[PDB]
């Protein structure tokens, strides 16, 4: 009834989708030890992600919308949130606090 991976589904609204992302610069497999992934960086004061109260910075984003992002770089996922036409964003996600903190370094 309860896990750590959780399934959302955000609506763009009237204030947006209200979470900013990060990744790495460039798209592809990672060397070890370097950081990789697509991380929810920040959940903005309101907003869809907000309000769902379901998505929190420090999450991997393994996929969105039907698009897995193990390998995305950050303008690769940048570019899939920005250019959503139906306001729709279905998100698998899942806290990941040791390749958060990888980013970090």
């Amino acid at each position: 009834k309860m896990s750590d991976l959780r399934t959302v589904t955000l609506y763009k609204g009237k204030a947006g989708f209200g979470f900013s992302l990060l990744g790495p610069a460039k798209a592809g497999p990672a060397e070890e030890g370097e950081p990789v992934g697509i991380f929810i960086s920040r959940i903005l004061p309101e907003g869809a992600a907000i309000e769902s109260g379901q998505v929190f910075e420090g999450d991997q984003i393994l996929s969105m919308n039907g698009q897995d992002l193990a390998l995305a770089s950050y303008r690769q996922a940048a570019n899939l949130v920005k250019h959503i036409t139906d306001g729709v964003m279905t998100l698998n996600l899942t806290a990941n606090p040791g390749m958060y903190d990888l980013y970090k370094q």
